[PDB]
């Protein structure tokens, strides 16, 4: 038993990072067979950032401008071009570490590992979700971009997410892997804001099941609800509108807790309420959403990765 | 900026993780050059739990009695020795991913990275800190023992945990990597239960400023207190005592902050009286006693590994 915000195993992750600079700039790149995946704001200067003109400042560039070290090792830059938001190099060498990998792009809710590196080196793994506003709530400093997200499914790392930038309220904003941007951001330094967030409610019924199957339940009540008037309840308290699809989801943490989801959906509709009146769930005092259902299913039932 | 529960990048440890399995008994062990260390109650039955007489069940062992899987190559075991309550399997092959490596005893208050692990294999990594009351906060299903916790310096693990056991309270008991318990544990399946807990108050500080580091001050006030009125009241709230050790090692954050030990101390003595009033710091309603000055200063410069 226990429950506790926990990463994937960072070692296939750890083994695609690498430094990339460009003139004065530094940050990580992602290493994947011939190909290092990096922010294209590593053309810019401070300056640039203010107002870029990427076509334009990359065409500038030639290949032996991008210096790409894995570890000790200089990597030759051989190529490059632009994907939307990031920069793909073309490299002498193939990672022989490149794991089975997926570029995949999330939904809001989804949940993912992040490796904080600086220099191409990992500082540590932690988790975030998507959140419904696109940002992440993170822990980055200056050279932290490039740095991955990532799920594992068996032996597939599913690259999720390249971090670019951090919002004046101290949230984070990225790209997928192939450059589309989280949210309606753009890398240039001008005035960008997190918009209202809301809550992740499929990932708080997710935690509640959690909490019920680590021995905490003292929530449950002898009430029911439909899911229209829970969505009712629910949209007044910022909460994001539970689907069927969501519903569907839970099925297993309900038939392993013998709890039906609309049941433990009157729980949350007495808890947004009445409040927690001093008690705590897991261990705190407010309704976490930043754990799937699969993430609860995962911890709960011990699923490892080859 | 941010502030995040952190774990160690744990691909050192994943190269160490094997399989152990004795009779019916399977469970993880961590393989260094040719010893695979793990639980020695891999030699147990759940009969033998009860009062074990571990020298008798292992003497009545031959090396093919213990299975050790790294992936899809077994390993020949070809000695056994017992080090207090850890299993030391000698195997024919030293483990060619084995990093630079220490064993170390940790200290109530300090933190590692746990790699959980069911058949040899790594299910995920987080952080966690020995207890005051010598347990941990684990996540942890039956088939995690020999589980290993860890911090990381430049290129070195050391290792500080072993998994053995889970309490009734469904907190967690182990070694270290020499098989010595933390607290008043033993492996046996008799009536043992975690004492009462009580808050890391220096990492309680820590936590302070980091959230000050990040941004957020709301929670300073006018006051200092002295380290004896700040003791004789965060003992009323069953805080650890803060010693003058405790405050030389929050130094550093102190001068980069330019709050007082002293001053953070009846920061935290008003938060204790007043709770947060509805608010948050760094996205916790509860005073987080998890983070070591190490790890915030470690967090907040970006340091790596
Ligand atoms: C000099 N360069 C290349 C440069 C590149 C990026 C940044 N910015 C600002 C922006 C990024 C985007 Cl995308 C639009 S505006 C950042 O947000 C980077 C950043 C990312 N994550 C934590 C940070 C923490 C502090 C300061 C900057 C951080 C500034 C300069
Ligand atoms: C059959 N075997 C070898 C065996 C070995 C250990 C255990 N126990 C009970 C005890 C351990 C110790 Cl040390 C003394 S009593 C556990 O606590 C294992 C354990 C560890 N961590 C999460 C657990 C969660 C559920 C159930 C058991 C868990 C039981 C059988």
């Amino acid at each position: 038993s226990g429950f506790r915000k926990m990463a994937f195993p960072s070692g296939k992750v750890e083994g695609c990072m690498v430094q990339v600079t460009c003139g004065t700039t530094t940050l990580n790149g992602l290493w994947l067979d011939d190909v290092v995946y990096c922010p294209r704001h590593v053309i810019c200067t401070s300056e640039d950032m203010l107002n870029p003109n990427y076509e334009d400042l990359l065409i500038r560039k030639s290949n032996h401008n991008f210096l790409v070290q894995a570890g000790n090792v200089q990597l030759r830059v051989i190529g490059h071009s632009m994907q939307n938001c990031v920069l793909k190099l073309k490299v002498d060498t193939a990672n022989p570490k490149t794991p089975k990998y997926k570029f995949v792009r999330i939904q809001p809710g989804q949940t993912f590992s992040v490796l904080a590196c600086y220099n191409g080196s990992p500082s540590g793994v932690y988790q975030c979700a998507m959140r419904p506003n696109f940002t992440i709530k993170g822990s980055f400093l200056n050279g932290s971009c490039g740095s991955v997200g990532f799920n594992i499914d068996y032996d597939c790392v599913s690259f999720c997410y390249m971090h670019h930038m951090e919002l004046p309220t101290g949230v984070h904003a990225g790209t997928d892997l192939e450059g589309n941007f989280y949210g309606p951001f753009v890398d240039r330094q001008t005035a960008q804001a997190a918009g209202t967030d809301t809550t992740i409610t499929v990932n708080v019924l997710a935690w509640l099941y959690a909490a019920v199957i680590n021995g905490d339940r003292w929530f449950l009540n002898r009430f029911t609800t439909t899911l229209n008037d829970f969505n009712l309840v629910a949209m007044k308290y910022n909460y994001e509108p539970l689907t069927q699809d969501h519903v569907d989801i839970l099925g297993p943490l309900s038939a392993q807790t013998g709890i039906a989801v609309l049941d433990m959906c009157a729980s949350l509709k007495e808890l947004l309420q009445n409040g927690m009146n001093g008690r705590t769930i897991l261990g705190s005092a407010l309704l976490e959403d930043e754990f799937t259902p699969f993430d609860v299913v995962r911890q709960c039932s011990g699923v490892t990765f080859q």
